[PDB]
Order: C-alpha cells, then sequence, then structure tokens
C-alpha cells in the first residue's frame, strides 16, 4: 500500500484525555487542546475534554467514593471541592491522589484554569512526549528507556572477595 504509506507520511495524531469534573448550573463541556511544534510533517496535538457533570451523591474520601468497575485507561476524574470544605488542607488547593483521581478547590474560568493545570500535572505533558518522540522535536532528553514488547531485569550480586 504506497499510497497508504505516503498517506501515513504525514498522520494528524491527536490524543484525547477524557476527564469528567464532578461539581459540589450548565454541563459546559470545555476542551481544551494544544499543539507542540514537531521539526516534521507529523504533528500532535494533546486534548482535553471536560464533562463538567453535576455531582451525583482526603484518602479516606477518594477510596469509597471511586468505583473500580468504571476506570478506563488515560482518564482522569477529578472532584471539584468547596472552597472551605476542609477536605484537604486550606494551604492545599488542589489534591493529587493516585489512581486517576485529583481534587480542586472551587463553571468559570478560574477553577476552569485549575483543573487544566492538575490534567496537565497528571496526564500528557508536553515534556512527557518530548522524551517519547525526538526525532520530531525541534530542539539529556533521551535518557528514557526505549520501547520494546519486553524487558529483562538481572540482579546481580558481584562478591569480588569470597
Amino acid at each position: 500500500p504506497y499510497s497508504q504509506i505516503s498517506g501515513l507520511n504525514a498522520l494528524q495524531l491527536r490524543l484525547m484525555v477524557p476527564v469528567t469534573v464532578v461539581f459540589t448550573k450548565l454541563p459546559f463541556t470545555v476542551v481544551h487542546e494544544r499543539e507542540i511544534p514537531l521539526k516534521y510533517k507529523m504533528k500532535i496535538k494533546c486534548r482535553f475534554q471536560k464533562a463538567y457533570r453535576r455531582a451525583l451523591d482526603v484518602q479516606e474520601a477518594e477510596a469509597m467514593l471511586d468505583e473500580p468497575q468504571e476506570q478506563a485507561e488515560g482518564s482522569l476524574t477529578v472532584y471539584v471541592i468547596s472552597e472551605h470544605s476542609s477536605l484537604l488542607p486550606q494551604d492545599m488547593m488542589s489534591y493529587i491522589g493516585p489512581k486517576r483521581t485529583a481534587v480542586v478547590r472551587g463553571a468559570f474560568n478560574i477553577i476552569g484554569r485549575r483543573i487544566v493545570q492538575v490534567a496537565q500535572a497528571m496526564s500528557l505533558t508536553e515534556d512527557v512526549l518530548a522524551a517519547a518522540l525526538a526525532d520530531h522535536l525541534p530542539e539529556e532528553k533521551r535518557r528514557p528507556l526505549k520501547s520494546s514488547l519486553g524487558y529483562e531485569i538481572t540482579f546481580s550480586l558481584l562478591n569480588p572477595d569470597p
């Protein structure tokens, strides 16, 4: 398939991260996306799809509210908490827990910027992909191990003087 290969020469990859924001008026479903410049024809564009769902009714909370069945790879789930909810310390405004669950104090642009910052911290920042693709980068960096179908770990104990 020479024609298909030539089409693949310029592949417009876009990456979608399903994030469901839960507030505690209008499901805005705002989408924030950006594209890091690549030196060659192939380009990428990370896309954030925020659901802005209303509530359906800190480590203690996430343990019981998170549904293990509703787990999707590369899908974040943040929870809006009150500006005085005291679930997290008042000096802490964003909480980044494990298992794709976050909490942000607070639709509005000011809070939406916080969700964007938290999502960038937890998924698909420009630096993560810069390591993955470096031949297309316009610039260390290549420290990450390369991709493979398998890896082998060997734990050797050196005993120079038995």
